[PDB]
């Protein structure tokens, strides 16, 4: 498809895997989309969803890699 909606999708399958190999590699693609929710931000301004735009792009890219890393905690 190619869109950010398909990241926050996709982590389903990197928690439901539950094991150590490519999936540690696949949390980069994910860090990649964050950068889409801080560029949105920066080049504005004066909005009120600018601010919770980078406020959870940070979470989320930090959440992202706490389910993730869940695998291996296991």
């Amino acid at each position: 498809m190619g869109t950010i909606d398909d990241a926050f999708r996709a982590i389903e399958r990197a928690i439901q895997a539950e094991n150590e190999g490519r999936y540690r590699e696949a949390l980069k693609h994910f860090l990649d989309g964050g950068e889409m929710i801080v560029t949105a931000a920066e080049k504005e301004a004066s909005q009120k969803v600018r601010n919770l735009l980078l406020h959870k792009g940070k979470e989320v890219l930090e959440w992202a890699e706490h389910l993730a890393e869940w695998i291996l905690e296991h």
